[PDB]
């Protein structure tokens, strides 16, 4: 096995203290770059943006990566614990007295977050500072030698922060708003092999969706060495694909069934309006999209497992374009636990579809071979795509 993601993703899980600091600052430092290309779109107008399922507004989004990062650092009086920590024990008050109201993505129903009197841009960006400034001075009491326990909960909201960057790069390409920030096609054999497939223990931070560690048998097959090409993936539309109903799901036809565009999001070729690169990877599709395009080729998706055995042992499998959709739906693995964030992965089995990998806009500190993604299999407003595989 290879290495699971780049020296910033193996720090932020593994290394000390002044590896966690450099990573919250690092995060820090892309959020206020994202809420300034907000700030140059909106002029820091709340809400700024109309209401969707998929959207926050932008300012409610940075009250809540500080109210997060502040619940689980400053208030958490077990941060010592990690995993251990009682999620309900009683916390210290917050620097903003509303903030539990305002902030907290539990307790907040979506729709009022429109409707908030949340501090101004100016107000928020003070909130994330102080609150930052006081997580960093906790973390400067920790020893170089500090346990995966006491460091638990600074590695969790520094890769919670990341989520959000990305959160926001997604939404301003939904929301057409400009942000500053493949190769030659291949197939690999991967051969029959026994995975031990996610975080195994004392790895340093795994997320709960990563647990138990657990041997699965890898069947052989062949797999494409990079996500699907649009140069791949039109060929499918030129040949009708989005009108043969045929080739889809039952879901996927009752989806398709209801679009009024038969083509992917964000075409018509041109993206976004600029005109469409066959070498760029395929994204804003979802799960029905890429899975029709796979019966057509007669090829299908990887599951999750040959996906995270592929990219482990693979050296010429190229990943972290777009997510790529697996054919495995959301669900514990074996002796699976909630941690104290108990809602990050328990709510979302069953619904969600897995994506492995990692997009453009993913944070270098958080894409990780071992990482589950969880969306809706209906949704294209994120990043995705996929690979395709078949038997030898
Ligand atoms: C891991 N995903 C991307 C599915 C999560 C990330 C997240 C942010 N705050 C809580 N969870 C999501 O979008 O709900
Ligand atoms: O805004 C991104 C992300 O934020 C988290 S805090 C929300 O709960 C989730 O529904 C959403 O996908
Ligand atoms: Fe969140």
């Amino acid at each position: 096995y290879s290495v699971a993601g780049a020296p910033e993703a193996l720090a932020l899980r593994a290394g000390p203290p002044a590896s966690v600091r450099a990573a919250l600052l690092a995060a820090r430092r892309r959020t206020l770059d994202l809420a300034d290309d907000f700030r140059a779109a909106l002029g820091d107008a709340y809400p700024g943006i109309g209401y969707a399922p998929e959207l926050n507004p932008p300012l409610w989004e940075l009250g809540h990566v500080a109210w997060f990062q502040e619940w689980w650092i400053g208030r958490n009086r077990q941060r010592a614990r990690g995993v251990a920590c009682e999620p309900d024990h009683a916390r210290e008050p917050s620097l903003l007295p509303q903030a539990d109201a305002w902030y907290d993505s539990g307790r907040v129903a979506h729709r009022t977050r429109w409707a908030l009197p949340l501090p101004d841009a100016e107000a928020t960006r003070d909130y994330l500072e102080r609150t930052l400034a006081q997580t960093l001075a906790l973390l400067d009491e920790l020893p170089p030698d500090a346990h995966d326990d006491a460091l638990y909960f600074f590695r969790l909201v520094a890769l919670h922060e990341a989520m959000h960057a990305e959160a926001a790069a997604y939404m301003a390409e939904g929301l057409g708003i400009a942000l500053r920030e493949l190769a030659e096609d291949a197939e690999l054999e991967l051969p029959a092999q026994r995975l031990r497939m996610g975080s195994d223990a004392g790895t340093g931070f795994a997320f709960d969706n990563e647990l138990l560690s657990h041997d699965v048998s890898i069947e052989p097959l062949r797999i494409d060495a990079q996500a699907v090409s649009w140069a791949r993936f039109l060929p499918f539309v030129e040949a009708g694909g989005y009108e043969h109903p045929a080739w889809w799901s039952d879901a996927g036809r009752d989806w398709l069934a209801r679009q009024l565009l038969r083509h992917p999001a964000h075409l018509r070729w041109q993206q976004r309006w600029l005109p469409l690169d066959p070498q760029g990877a395929a994204v804003h599709l979802n799960a029905h999209e890429a899975e029709a395009w796979c019966r057509w080729a007669g090829r299908r998706l990887p599951t999750e497992a040959e996906w995270e055995c592929a990219a482990l042992t693979l050296p010429g499998f190229a990943w972290g374009r777009v997510w790529e959709w697996t054919s495995s739906p959301f669900e514990p693995y074996p002796g699976f636990a909630p941690h104290p964030y108990r809602d990050y992965s328990a709510p979302w089995f069953g619904t969600r579809r897995v994506l492995r990998g990692a997009c453009h806009a993913t944070s270098a500190a958080l894409a990780h071979a071992r990482y589950r993604n969880f969306f809706e299999p209906h949704r294209r407003d994120i990043f995705a795509g996929f690979r395709s595989c078949r038997a030898p």
